[PDB]
């Protein structure tokens, strides 16, 4: 069948934003104990990504705020209080230990799969460490410094003329989407919360700009969508998008915050739903690099990325959890799928037919 | 909902001629009053005469050896004044007419009069078509200006106001104005004007403004071909975001019409609904308004433009059939009110105005 | 620091070849407004060239020639009908307004560069207008009239027993082959394209004459040669060339229609690839003169000989574009490096090797 090259640096769960901070790099340690537990090791190519360089991130970013990124530390704050308030580190974005290589490690898994997609040493790439969508050029934001998905997608476009982004991250992938704003050779697709809700962009209006109008769509979401309403809408949207876009490449952030239960998240979808989502870019049969993305109840990731890499590698996985070294932190039941809660769905049958033929009006204005 | 309009203008201010040749026809004044007065406008707000603005009151800013030599020379006198007006820049693009200084005075009282009515909060918005003179220096004539009602203006809201926004649509860089508050944080001025080998040479993005002002002087550099697409996607977003970050409490919008297509001096192709978007937007703040003219040199597109502006101010819609009017044979050979742009091509790329949005946005987040 | 003198003269930019003519001398002034916002002015001596007078320009080409360039004219076309036949003008080299003049302005930054360099007045000159390599001591060729590189060279020779020429365009530097191809004075060493190519000669078998035998060094390429596979020849050849000949004075044209993108160019280079010729020439701590050359993709001749004046200058420069006022140039991305393309490179690394070997065989027959 599909090969699959898989990302991992060992250290990358070592990173810690700080006392409090809702990030937690260790949460990839867990998915990747998790997954070679369940023998999927055996299924894929596993890489340690090298360390992107600071070159490499200048072709997005502006040189002043690699410069910054790679000079900032706790102890030296002060001497930077004004680079802080130009690029916005220092608090949501902590300055804290070895912040410019954990930017170095989740940069390198991505380009590192967009060269082997490029090359067709692969079907699949999967890193992740990566999918930190919200970074600008000048600027971090929601807890991401730099971008490595444009850098990933900069990479891709050496060889794709046409590269679809999708976005299932309960948040609006607004540094990616910004990035490409005005191209036709990327298109941005991201479903979200929307509405008092970070960052506060991704209105279902906002739809690209000059040669990229029409090549922005967003779906813009209440809380509480469930994986019934939430399928119902990826699948026959997408569907269209590959009919009209005609992609050669695809790149898909995972972010794991959409799900039930998510210490941030207002979302109510499973593990199987949000996997879902997978399962449909699959079958379109493109080169394809997998993200990882935002995830703060940890057990809830490392159970989400397991089977969404068991599904990458077309393996049925059991229910019953593997002993792995974090297993207490999946009790009391050491099961993989979860329950979703009772919350309320606040969208509504006729919002989201709306949003849908709105959308679907937008994608037959492309060429 | 809607505003109460305060509207300024003096019948003469149409008299007053630069000279043979000279692109500045006074005249298109007198034609925007005309046609708004034939679309029926008059009725929805107060119309006042402009005073006369004196030497006191122009030397809150000029310097007073510039305003007595403003006030003292004359077509018939020149010949004793050659050194002077050498200093002063007068007598070539500034040219020594009759009836000078009477001219400064009427453009000056209604930006000045207007200023104090909305301290007085007397009115929500006041116009003034015959101000918007931005290049004017403190001791210097510029690019066709006198005296710098503008500045006089914004000095007079400072009475009442801690914070005042100037924005300017004009072509040209607002140099004169951007000049007198450089220093200062309690004006932030933002200008979108043509930059390159052009007048008046200033206005790069990287003057940002310099002392207590840094950070408070905003320039959007553009090149030839702009159009209401392009000029709309970045005027909403940087003026959304210069609201949030500065929180005005008066604004100050000139109105330049020498950003329109067809301009004889002017190389945009906005149309009068691209220009007037401009207007909307600012209106929609809900800020003291006032509200000024500028540049434009194909007269009958000065007329459609400022008419259309202050039918916006007035919420108000009027129909593309022009009335007739005194001056309907200059509106031909369509005699409508909305304009098409030219075939030239916009020099500025979608990619252009994105990244420079972005460095904007980037001076922006060090307001405190 | 090794002191740096760099020439133009604003009126460059003004000369226009026609309608649909690929050479735009306003890449020259763009390039010069480039490397003023960037501050380089700060660091090098900037002069305006002298129009190079008649006298000096036929100390290498016919005075028939010249008498001819100085009196053609739009206007006076129809007059010279066989005289443009003879000296190959009004085709591929149009007649232009100013062609005269554009002539004196490129030719007077070189020949005034090697006088700098012959009184020791300083280590490096620039003159990104020169580098007319394809221009014969009576005949107009390749968008060429005057040849300032031999002229330079004949300047150079004044003061200098032996001086080596680099030349790095895509063209084989045909004019100046030729110029030099019975002496051991002058070292010509071309790297270019070769097959069914403009100028047609420049093969590996073209060696010299008479006393010049072996003292003219030619490396044909293919298409898509990149950094990698260009540098890995480059420095061992220049090395050897240097230890075998042991110049006094060395002349680099660096022609920029060998980078990815060119208009008319076959190559893969990036501006950090085609700079590491300047970097490497460099290193040998002799006196130096950089020219133009072609280059077609107008906003990627600006970054490159602005990123190798960068390097004269012993400077880094940040990849974040400054504004200028040809900013809306450098889009979509507003950076200086470039990214390769995915052309295939036909220059595999045994052809490389091989045509290697054989150049070190001939430069093993020197003295
Ligand atoms: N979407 C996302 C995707 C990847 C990453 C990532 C970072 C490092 C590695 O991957 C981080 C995020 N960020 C959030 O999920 C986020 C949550 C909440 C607020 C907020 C701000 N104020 N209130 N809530 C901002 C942002
Ligand atoms: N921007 C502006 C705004 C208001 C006024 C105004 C004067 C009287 C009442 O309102 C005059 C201007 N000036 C120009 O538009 C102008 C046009 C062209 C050149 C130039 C000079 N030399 N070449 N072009 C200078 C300047
Ligand atoms: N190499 C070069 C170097 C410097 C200059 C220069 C001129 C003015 C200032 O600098 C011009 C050239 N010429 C070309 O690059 C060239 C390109 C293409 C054809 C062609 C002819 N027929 N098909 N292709 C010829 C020639
Ligand atoms: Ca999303
Ligand atoms: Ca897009
Ligand atoms: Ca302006
Ligand atoms: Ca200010
Ligand atoms: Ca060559
Ligand atoms: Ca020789
Ligand atoms: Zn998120
Ligand atoms: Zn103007
Ligand atoms: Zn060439």
């Amino acid at each position: 069948k599909k090969k699959v090259c898989y990302y991992y640096d060992g250290d990358i769960g070592n990173y810690y934003y700080g006392q409090g901070h809702p990030m937690k790099p260790h949460r990839i340690r867990m998915t990747h104990n998790l997954l070679l537990n369940y023998g999927l090791y055996r299924k894929m190519e596993i890489y340690r990504p090298h360390k992107a360089t600071a070159e490499e991130m200048t072709k997005y970013h502006s040189d002043e705020y690699i410069k910054f990124l790679r000079s900032i530390r706790p102890d030296n704050m002060s001497e930077y209080s004004k680079q802080m308030q130009r690029f916005n580190v220092g608090e949501d974005c902590p300055v804290f230990d070895g912040l410019f290589e954990f930017c170095q490690l989740s940069t390198g898994g991505s380009v590192a799969g967009a060269v082997k997609l490029n090359r067709q040493q692969t079907d699949m790439a999967v890193n992740w460490a990566g999918g930190l969508h919200h970074a600008k050029k000048s600027e971090a934001s929601g807890f991401c410094y730099v971008n490595d998905i444009v850098l990933a997608i900069l990479e891709l476009l050496k060889y794709h003329q046409r590269v679809l982004y999708i976005d299932i991250d309960i948040h609006h992938g607004d540094g990616v989407e910004e990035a490409f704003y005005t191209t036709d050779r990327v298109m941005t697709v991201s479903f979200h919360k929307y509405g008092e809700y970070f960052p506060g962009t991704g209105d279902l209006r906002d739809i690209g700009a000059g040669k990229g109008k029409y090549y922005a769509v967003n779906f813009p979401m209440r809380d509480g969508i469930d994986d019934e309403s939430y399928g119902q809408i990826f699948k026959p949207i997408i569907s269209k998008v590959m009919e009209m876009y005609q992609p050669s490449a695809v790149v898909l952030q995972c972010g794991a915050d959409s799900l039930s239960g998510d210490r941030l998240g207002c979302f109510n979808l499973t593990v199987k739903g949000h996997a879902k989502c997978v399962e449909v870019v699959k079958t379109f049969n493109l080169p394809l690099l997998m993200l990882g993305g935002g995830g703060y109840t940890i057990r809830n990731v490392a159970r989400c990325w397991t089977y969404e890499t068991a599904v990458a590698l077309d393996c049925e996985i059991p229910n019953e959890l593997p002993y792995n070294d974090y297993f207490e932190y999946f009790g009391p039941d050491f099961k993989l799928h979860i329950s979703p809660s009772n919350m309320t769905n606040q969208n509504t049958p006729e919002y989201m037919e709306k949003i849908k033929q709105r959308l679907f009006e937008n994608l037959r204005m492309l060429p």
